RNA sequence: AAAAA
RNA sequence: UUUUUUUU
RNA sequence: AAAAAAAAA
RNA sequence: UUUUU
RNA sequence: AAAAA
RNA sequence: UUUUUUUU
RNA sequence: AAAAAAAAA
RNA sequence: UUUUU
RNA sequence: AAAAA
RNA sequence: UUUUUUUU
RNA sequence: AAAAAAAA
RNA sequence: AAAAAAAAA
RNA sequence: UUUUU
RNA sequence: UUUUU
């Protein structure tokens, strides 16, 4: 109800409302894995937590999306391509979304979307997804819901 | 999406990202007050932990609202005052609220314009706070940067 | 409301209340000028008891404008400069105002942008004047607080 | 004329307006006022002016509306009760305009209108109303005018 | 007005003026960045006689975009990042931005809020710059007052 | 796209655009020019660039229109003027674009405006116009168009 | 584009290398205290006014500012008596200024029969005042 | 969105 | 668009 | 059946 | 609606 | 845009 | 406008 | 078929 | 649309 | 506001 | 809504 | 002769 | 018959 | 909009 | 409408 003017102005507050020290976040986390040619790799979900994301302070986390781009340049002649498994605790996908690059010089790209029935919180000894790629380095950004 | 199992997301470049944002919060904390005698809340308080907060340097302060926290002396009424300060230049108001039942609390606030609302560190001040109550609560609406 | 006795008010609760509100003002005062040397308007012109503002301490100005006060030099018009200061950073305009009859005052005045009104205190300057009159009169658009 | 943009802007000022170094001013000011038993306490209008309230400059006040409530709590087993009696220096009323109240740790609250015709001037010398409870002190609230 | 001669223009009074006006302008500069180390982009940068600022003594910010001006490391896409600094309160939020092409640069910018848009002068400090190339490009949009 | 808000927001950038650290600045200098009785003076273009017009940078300017006001006061018994006569590179015009004042203690004031077709370039050794006056001072407001 | 063009011209047209021209003219004549001063009309072909070519004008209105200050404790005043060779007027259109710094002024309309053409030798109204030089702005053809 | 009047 | 020179 | 803010409904 | 820019 | 109810 | 004194 | 901003479409 | 004032 | 195509 | 498995 | 060719 | 500000109408 | 109709 | 974001 209080807006423009140029000096303070006095609030009429009433009740000690509902309050909350510690609220959700919701977030898009930019994190590197590095990867090794023909090998996966578990993305730990306690990439996530860390003081560089202001995120030290939670201990759970509800993915809701995860996308990945390549990081550095591929193998001389190859273009570049990037895998995602995703993996839950109530059972792993085989699922393989895979992006590939039709300029040797551009990134690879590739995405996936967890549903709403599988959007359960994790912990740092859990894990995402699995990434594959003959990029040395695979960069990522992960929408999620931290509680 | 209504469905049952993960779809393919048909990514392109990488975006801008930011690992470190903002954020818009009501910080919630208390502060002890004398009888007779004016506390200055430092904006240190707002950073920390107990918050989520301690990895922000600096704060955009909105508007500060305070509850007093304990019951008052006996035979009195509580109150509750607020003076804002800026490093600008210190305000002279006292945003006073009064309680009519002794059994309730005493409420006051004060909104801080938008052309006086800059970035405030630890070793600032927002707002001086007086009461007959020993402790007052307060719920500041600011925004971390 | 038309009517000739005293009627009865069914008040409630006590409200909030404020015994040391803030006010927007237009304050006119006087400064003497030398010939070719820019006098700095100091803000603690502003607080004064002639001006009802001796309580304040702060004060976040919007406008000002300049009138010259005396007649100028013989065969000359009159003329009055403003350049706006700021403490975060001086600025280097020189808005002039002059004008077309010896028998005249010069006027000119500017206006603050709502992203550089901060409070200024009383060792803290406005502007600097500049003319060819020895007095400029002021009438400075501020609000107390 | 002028509002928006981020730097300073001409004003093209004309004449000298008229001005008023010393304006008028409507307030509410708040006070309070000790009140004895039985007896009544006529409230002067000398704590109108004070440096507390911005407006120890000032000589003279139009009362425009007066609201009491009482500040401390009532005897025991009794509640708290807050009587009005308007005064004019041209003729005091006998109104009694009392507010009691329903619970005994609620304050108790009256107040009353001063007619446009009866709305002059009034010193530091004159008395506003008399004020009767049985609570120790009483809080005021007036609504005046200060020239 | 498809005239082909002068014409004549019926002037009245003598206008305000001012020889020393503000400017909107957008100021292309390069600073130099090492490896892992942030540098403090300076507000002096903007006053230069190549820009025709020198003129100028404060400056109030708007926004700040910044673009690689050199080749990242081998096998290494190009990123930048940026920090806002303020005298009132330094800021920690690292706006990046990352290259899908090796051979193309990489961008990113933020945009000051109007209630931190205040004069800066040449001492102070705009924001941090962060890059894995040698040099980054800024366009900074400000308003030379 | 960017507004209200009360923090740093971030700018989606895209490629570098096209820039320019020198660009034009349209302008009306305000200068004085002293002038003789009975004898015409030539303002030069080269009062347009100084530092006291944030102009020092510049090196030519388009003149897109000039006026004139008397800046001293008139000899005794007489009322002010003040004349105008254009002058190009390709050739000076002979118009004398006269204004007189009607009261002794005011200006005179007089202008022209330069059509599209004449609108070129002038330089620091190139002149305006003729004033002449029998005021000892003229004060000028040239609106151009620095480049 | 912004080139020449040409222009497809036909018959020789009729031409003429010395049109009209309206005009208005300004200039100054002195003025005695009490006396009228006859405005020539040769005051009007001059040089100055790109008008040494003509010989006649057609006079349409009239108009007078006091150029000089009036005496002291004196507002300033002009009046204007226009002259026609078929007969001179006794009209005294007078204007009067309400500041003693101010220019006094005053004018007259010539009706729609009464502009015939007028020689060098010939007058166009008497000029009074307690001014010394007042100034004249004359609406005119010339031909 | 010809010029003087 | 009151007139005159230029101007489809 | 014209542009706002400050104190008092 | 009062009143101060 | 009478007062008490 | 529920009523009573005042009130065109 | 009511007033905004911050992070994630 | 989610969510934090 | 099912999934692959 | 082009098709196939699931799906009133 | 009442549409097209080069530049915008 | 799309969002503004700065200097010049 | 230049050239050609 | 010119022009600088
Ligand atoms: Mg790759
Ligand atoms: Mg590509
Ligand atoms: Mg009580
Ligand atoms: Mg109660
Ligand atoms: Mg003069
Ligand atoms: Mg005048």
């Amino acid at each position: 109800t209080g807006d423009n003017s140029n000096v303070v102005t006095m609030i009429r507050a009433g009740s000690y409302p509902k309050v909350n020290p510690t609220p959700t976040w919701v977030r898009a986390i930019p994190f590197e894995v590095s990867v090794q040619s023909g090998i996966a790799f578990k993305v730990p979900v306690g990439s996530l937590f860390s003081a560089n994301f202001r995120t030290d302070s939670f201990t759970s986390v509800t993915v809701m999306s995860v996308r990945a781009w390549t990081q550095l340049t591929p193998p001389v002649n190859e273009y570049s391509f990037v895998r995602l498994k995703p993996l839950f605790k109530t059972g792993d996908s085989t699922e393989e979304f895979e992006g590939r690059a039709s300029n040797i010089n551009t990134r690879a790209s590739v995405g996936y979307r967890i549903p709403t029935n599988l959007r359960q919180n994790t912990v740092a000894a859990d894990n995402v997804c699995e990434v594959r790629s003959n990029c040395r380095q695979v960069a990522l950004v992960i929408s999620c819901c931290f509680n």
